[PDB]
């Protein structure tokens, strides 16, 4: 049982005002399309999810807010339910059926395919809300990433169909987009009602910044959620046990490992952000501080939520973030599928 100490974050906590409010509406959303088993629902709808998206987008439009809940609730609907928790996360094929089917239910919700199934008329209602608040360029961003993230998650489910436990590199690759962390950001820009154009957005070094946030927030995850992954009867995948096996590490060992790559990183995202940001446009700014919410509010949700807090079998975990890292160098991480972040250092 290992404890995790206060680990650093140089962002700011931030929430908008009617997280409360957004909270039970994401509860009722949860129970009018029936997302999840009943077992599965009833654990969700007591994880402040709500309260995430809030913090996400603190000064986003309610009305977003409010949608990037709900999705945020329907992805734990396809992740616990299917891939964690479920049989198709045994079976990468019949998943990867699924998840096409998925895809066209997002792109098309009046195709008369899956007609019976709760995920499928949840994402349904999901997209009538993108429709409202999104240009179309940001709807089929938003179909691209739902993509990235299920074809990940295939991937993953090749894993735990053998039992096995990917390298570094496959592993840094997979959780770049297993954790959905791609699919939020074009929410990002529909909560304050613009669009990040393909110049600033497809630039090798901003989509760079959006990865590292992505390597956080994974990064984060995979150090609080360990307790609840491990303590668990199945499968589990996280940073620490790839660290443990490829390195030889002991849990405590594999700890410091992972602490010491995603301090390296945090302090890189906020350097290259800042030479981003002097010269970007007003809507690369504020993608950027958006992207600084995102990373801030899944630490503070994350030693917070009893996802991870685990009442019934309390975990170790920090009450508060400090303002100074553990590693402090700019030397890059070995991981070849990401070392490159360190030469967008002007
Ligand atoms: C990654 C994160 C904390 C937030 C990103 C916001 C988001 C889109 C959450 C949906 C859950 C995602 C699909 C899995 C996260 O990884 P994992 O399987 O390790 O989640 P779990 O640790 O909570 O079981
Ligand atoms: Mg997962
Ligand atoms: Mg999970
Ligand atoms: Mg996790």
């Amino acid at each position: 049982e290992l404890t995790v100490p206060p680990l650093f974050s140089p962002i700011r906590q931030a929430i908008h005002p009617k997280h409360a409010d957004i909270d039970v509406q994401t509860a009722a959303w949860a129970e009018t399309f029936r997302i999840g088993s009943e077992e599965l629902r009833g654990k969700l709808v007591t994880q402040d999810i709500g309260t995430f998206s809030a913090r996400i987008l603190p000064e986003g439009r309610e009305e977003v807010v409010s949608l990037l809940a709900d999705f945020i609730l329907w992805l734990f609907g396809v992740d616990d339910g299917h891939c964690e928790e479920g049989e198709l996360g045994h079976r990468p094929g019949d998943l990867a059926g699924l998840l096409h089917r998925l895809i066209r239910v997002a792109q098309n919700p009046e195709a008369p395919m899956m007609q019976d199934d709760p995920l499928a008329a949840g994402l349904r209602d999901l997209r009538m809300r993108v429709d409202r608040f999104g240009t179309a360029g940001q709807t089929a961003r938003w179909v691209d990433a739902l993509r990235e993230y299920f074809f990940s998650v295939v991937w993953e489910a090749a894993h735990r169909r053998a039992g096995t436990v990917p390298d570094l590199n496959d592993y840094t690759l997979m959780r770049l987009y297993d954790g959905a962390t791609s699919v939020v950001l074009p929410m990002l820009e529909m909560g304050h009602g613009y669009e990040l154009q393909p110049y600033e957005r497809d630039r090798t070094a901003v989509r760079a910044v959006a990865e590292m946030a992505s390597f956080i927030i994974t990064w984060d995850n995979d150090i609080f959620s360990y307790h609840k992954e491990r303590r668990g009867s199945g499968y589990y995948l996280n940073a620490l046990r790839v660290l443990e096996q490829e390195r030889g590490l002991t849990p405590a060992q594999a700890l410091d490992a992972a602490i010491s790559q995603r301090d390296r990183v945090m302090c890189l995202f906020t350097t290259v952000s800042e030479q981003l940001a002097e010269q970007g446009s007003p809507q690369l700014r504020q993608y950027l501080h958006s992207l600084r919410c995102f990373i801030r509010g899944a630490q503070d949700w994350g030693i917070s939520s009893v996802r991870y807090t685990t009442p019934d079998d309390p975990a170790n975990m920090p009450s508060v973030f400090t303002d100074v890292p553990t590693d402090d160098s700019t030397e890059p991480l070995d991981i070849p599928a990401v070392s490159w972040w360190w030469d967008l250092l002007a």
